[PDB]
């Protein structure tokens, strides 16, 4: 069983959902979802906190205390580990590498920009000679909203709770229905770290007529920070309108992958295996498109479809696992509607395009088969639209102006990987990109201290670094007449 | 007054009067733009970003800027003459406060242009080699411009100077009101070389006019907007699915507070101008004033003499302090409150009519400067925003009460403490939920801090840096070394 | 007994000299003096150590074992307290509350500063318009040479050694002769954290002709920071100048103190009497001028008399002790000469002048009184000349811009405080005093990101924050044709 | 015909020295030499005028008589140009495209920095729970001594005087013996523009026992910021000792140029020609040594050769000139004494290696070849020493590392040229090169922002952008307990 953590107290809820393993199709736990009331107590709460113990720390106390949640989280490391495994179907080894790490990183990065931050002396004449002073300040916004997705729940989760603590806010955040264990086991980790109550508030539920919907439309809230679907996105700018509060969004993706003749071809394939299949392709930063030049097309594409059939797609710990299934049977269903509407549309299915078969407990789960089309224009809706799922088009190109053309017709603008061993190549096509996010020659190498966010439906706004003591504060200039 | 779209100055099938208000006169006609034209306008400037002005450097991009400054300033008595016509402001705020503003920031903003620079964070990978990431700023896209008609060039450029000091290109709605400088603006604009479909003007309304078609337009890549909360919260709406960038400076009902350490003169002088400056349609003015009791009456009576002493009459008249409201509309939206304050139980110390000229003037929309005292904090005179020349001021003896009863507000924009006290001044600044806080004087403006507000005054912050981030694609670049 | 620490190892020498505890006369240690072909295998280490696991270290890494020294420093904190307070006869409050602390977190806040520190992208246009990118690394600048001051030992000597490390740096280091003992135990520190040798290399010693000198003059270094006495920063100035060497300096000072007419009074008393006498007026910040406005100065003097003979002179853990001794023997002498010069000079001697009377032990060690001086002129040898012992001169002023150019007159020029409750008059005034730090309504209260520095004699460069991350790397600009 | 300007006005001197022409050698005006009692005149008037109108001048309106200054040296562009030609022998093309646009371009962009500039507010929490803000702000320095290279006069003596100025200080400066006409020229453009008496003071002379000496002995400036021989910037920062000046040096180097076999070849032998022997090869940042792949050497070579061969060496109006004569005769011999120590070192001379035949006035100049030699040795003086003539020695390596470490085997470290295709050996290499500036497929690409300096004896300090208005500004942190 899964409580919502509400002013310091875990509490139960009226009615409850399943939370089931995607890879069997198990119930692993009954989470209470909490209701509108519950939701208000919530936001109270917080504002509360805000006037409380928690307001008053210092920056450093502030920051030593965030960096104790992040002890907390490594002291019950594989806890969360097992968490994010059982909700998601993730392999063990991406939890254990990549999901908690960053997690605890997160903490512990904004714990350190709090220390480390300061703001703006602006020195200015005046008629009467005496001149005046300009300084600003960072305070806290107010109670932050957040709502997160069920791809990377730690991960993500912690990457909007960590700057909003860290600057100075309370919480209260909805993590995803597919997803809620770690986030309750984060709670825990702030309870027992000695968090104030109501700084910290977790509310378990759905979005529509549900405890999403109820944070979004609570007033009390200074700002809402979400990443997911764009659409849910553009309702929610509009939730919040009246009140117009701050809003982040990291929103779709429809990313591409470029590869050049003079990539090492190589090395090109495997990270476009990875770009393509890691997370069993239920990244936001995943490439459902891929550009590779005529010369080497049809070498890569061989490459690729070799490597990808060696993927081991199973269970989280078995031997030498590469993919999980997807997060859940809803989640196949949209997946697999685009497997068929790709061969409808015309597709070469050069390797999957359908679901593997286990003849064990694993076909009651949720699992797809890693998915390579090629043949499809640049119109078809399987090249534009986000599927999110282990899937990837590859087309072939002649010239550099007309690929980026062909990457920049969307209307996405996430990230883009570009393979090119060449020196003025990958600085001239990088920064004609038009998406927050490019790699050269890797995928998904994160720096916290970056700008992080997408242009168009991908998202409005930057997030990390500076990016995100600027989002999650006020920013207040207080001029002197001296 | 006709558009100018994609370098030509065009007219359309409806024209609205434009009204001088110091006298009922009509100035001129001005064309609406149809949805038709408006897209135009947006196509026009989406090419723009790939033709001549998109290959400029930003040395030569800042220097174009500041030929369209200096184009201004060649022109400054007609800037001058159009913006007091439009809106009856003295002559002499227009020509040092409106017209001066607007050059510098035009000046301002390409100077940023070229000293604006970006980031490098060096990383290590598992293999040993690492990698780099570095940030650019290019230009956001088509930028939206809607603007308000209290400062209309002042407002018009200090977003559209940024738009253009970012290599954006810019479709603007300035104000029906105050449609006439940024007229001008669009000539200097042709005259300075400008290429065709960078910069756009289109005038008309909101609702079913120019301004929601530009909003509702998949085109631009963004909205700024100066003007009504409700307007804000409309415009964010109209442009949530295209998931548009936006940037709001909106309503407030701002304080100022004077404690019992003041230089009481000085404060009183800083009131009187924070509270009719423009005739109190600043969204900066004061509207509400928290005096210590041990001073309040001393304070209302000082205020009273020196708001009596204000000279309302023609922007051009030997003395004059005060010019009209800006239309007949607001005049009625402004009496309204003039009335509402009575029935609320207000002593008006001052005003609270219009005055009697029995010249052309008459016909204008002229109100009196006005003063409430005994009103009640949840009194709607106290809490909603009037933006006419009008301040109520109540009085308060804890410096905790004062700074809770400022913050007791679905707005913050600014405010402005009076206080003589070291400690003070910086105690109480910092712990008012607003934007900007002036000590010890009122609207004074370095271009390079961040302006904006909190709550229902806005949304982001623009000025120096802020914009040149609002008003840029930041991205990241990461390299694999 | 203290022993040199080089290239992994402690070592003894030929030489050696005694370490005097300056309450009692007392001998504490013998502390052996490093040579000239020492000093050379310290340099010759830290160069070779930069090519070590020290240079390969991530920041991250880095950082974290920054982090390790300082919590090996918190595990022997009461070790640390003990052994300043024996060099040096500091109250024991002092160095628990301010010396140790510091030392901890200089190398917290440089190890911070080192993980959150970024460098700057410049893009510019080229004739064949395919433009050019500049950007900007931090590297290690190579061997610091470290020489520091025996009067805030562990303190200053970290405020040096902490930024040195945290950009990647190798360093040789000189403590004061007059307090050895925390930078050994610091050395044991590193030891045990697992410092890579050469890294941090510990040198005994003197200046001319002993191991200050050496280093000063060691080919290898890339830099020499030093805080102490002024012509002593001018000899080492000479010293590198054939090299080159990158040199910063925090320099003597004769800070002043302005009393204003609105000052708060009382706080005004209590906050002269600590600039004045605190550490035994043996800190580089503080006060020995004083100029009081007319309308308030005896009221000043008066109040100031009181409050400076209820200062407890004595022991180190006696109860309420306000000051121990002053460094040794040989500093009294100095400061005593000075005591007869102000009455030779004639100055009223308003309290002090002498030292105190014990009987018992403590007349063996090197105390003084709390001295006030009134009537002297603005060009008496001891209002202008830096006494660095318990004594502060107080003059009458009338005007603002008077008492501006009486402070500012003086060719030093590090610190100044000032008191007044007016808010035109801090921001005023503050801007028009020539040194590098000004406090209002309070003294000595250091914020770590700041820059710290002084004008004229009073030093050469900034450190601190982003300053102290530039001096202590080498800045490379790298251009990118493309 | 070449005055000093000293507070305001243009004076004469005792004694006078000569200005020759290195075209032909004939005399183009007598200079003034200044003695140490004009030299103190310059300096005290600089003291005085930041009491006068010029320190109180809004950043706006100094900005903008900065830019009138500018405006002033446009309004008279081409006698600029012809002063600069007559005094150093430049071709009119070069003076007109590179030396006084940048010498105007220096001027506008400190301007344009001077009001852009802001500083820091740090907030920190205080025992009494009630804080405390510090914040900085920049000042002038005072008043800056400024002396300056024959090399590029204007570019070099603006790129002080500039940033100077707009830092709100008053300069004493002075330019090179061998080449006054044009600072000359920009004082009668200050005064012109009405820069208030004192502010901007020009002294000529020489080093040692004149001018240049004197200004670096006067106690009365606060910094001394020089370019040129390093020898000299040791003996500038002992001279400077005692006063404990800020210090800003630019220094000699040894550049190299390094070709990679993946280099675009063609590319690379036009961009080594002219880092090879632009203005003559004397430029600090000119290479005279150049490593390139074996496989590529004998080809580079041999192209360098017949473009080398190509350069026209000549008269400065002269139809396709490329080269113009060294400096003076006396540089002529040093450079000469070179090319002889290559030959007695055993250097194949590839082409050049002496004086070209005129048979004209040119004969009578101070012209030598275009030079380039192989086969020495890294221990050759030849391939160690500064030349500072039209000179490069080429020679093969083979591997990366080893590359590496000849570029860095120096006692300098000023610039370093690479040439290479290859993205990651791009930025990999050129992170190692132990140098302040390297540039990627160009060379001398200048962006005004980017910080520039040496390492080792090649320099001290930064300068441009920011490090510039840090430079040439007091920083002052200013402490307010709230
Ligand atoms: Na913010
Ligand atoms: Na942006
Ligand atoms: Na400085």
């Amino acid at each position: 069983q899964l409580l919502n953590y509400i002013d310091g107290n875990f509490v139960t809820s009226a009615s409850s959902f399943a939370n089931i393993n995607p890879v069997n199709g198990k119930l692993i736990s009954d989470v209470f979802e909490a209701d509108a009331k519950q939701v208000n107590e919530a936001v109270v709460a917080a504002q509360n906190a805000l006037k409380g113990p928690w307001g008053k720390l210092s920056v450093q106390d502030r920051a030593a205390l965030i960096h104790k949640i992040a002890d907390g989280i490594q002291a019950r490391f594989e806890e969360f580990v097992a968490a994010e495994v059982a909700d998601t179907g993730r392999p063990v080894h991406q939890a254990r590498t990549l999901d908690i790490p960053r997690a605890i990183a997160n903490f512990r990065t904004f714990a350190d920009l709090a220390k480390t931050s300061h703001t703006d002396l602006f020195e200015m004449s005046t008629s009467d000679g005496s001149g005046a002073l300009n300084y600003t300040v960072r305070k806290p916004l107010g109670v932050i909203g957040v709502i997160s997705p069920w791809n990377l729940p730690l991960l993500l989760f912690t990457w909007k709770v960590a700057p909003a603590l860290a600057c100075g806010n309370t919480v209260v955040a909805k993590p995803s229905e597919e997803s809620p264990s770690s986030a309750t086991l984060l709670a825990e980790v702030m309870h027992d770290a000695g968090v104030p109550p109501g700084v910290f508030n977790l509310i378990h539920g759905f979005g529509k007529d549900s405890a999403g919907e109820f944070l979004t439309q609570h007033p009390g809230i200074s700002a809402l920070t979400f990443t997911g679907e764009s659409k849910t996105g553009s309702t929610i700018m509009k939730a919040v309108a009246d009140g117009v509060k701050e809003v982040s969004f990291e929103l779709g993706g429809k990313n591409a992958a470029v590869v050049f003749a003079d990539a090492d071809l190589d090395a090109a394939i495997e990270g476009v295996l990875r770009s393509s299949f890691t997370n069993s392709g239920q990244v936001c930063l995943c490439s459902e498109r891929v550009y590779v030049h005529r010369s080497i097309f049809d070498e890569f594409v061989s490459g690729l479809k070799v490597e990808a059939e060696r993927l081991v797609v199973g269970y989280p710990d078995q031997d030498g696992v590469n993919m999980g299934p997807l997060i859940s049977h809803g989640h196949r269903d949209k997946v697999l509607s685009y497997y068929r509407l790709a061969v409808d549309e015309g597709a070469t299915v050069v390797t999957g395009g359908g679901v593997p078969k286990f003849n064990d407990e694993r076909d009651q789960g949720a699992y797809v088969q890693p998915t390579i089309w090629t043949g499809l224009s640049d119109k078809a809706r399987c090249v534009t639209e986000e599927i999110f799922g282990p899937v990837c088009h590859i087309s072939p190109f002649d010239d550099e102006d007309e690929v980026i053309n062909r990457v920049n017709d969307s209307n996405y603008g996430l990230a883009c990987a570009i393979w090119t061993t060449n020196l003025s190549r990958a600085h001239r096509v990088s920064r004609q990109i038009h998406v927050g996010l490019v790699w050269v020659n890797t995928w998904y190498l994160r720096d916290l201290r970056t700008p992080f966010g997408g242009v168009k439906l991908s998202g409005l706004g930057r997030e990390g670094g500076r990016f995100s003591m600027d989002f999650y504060s006020d920013i207040a200039n207080i001029c002197i007449k001296i």
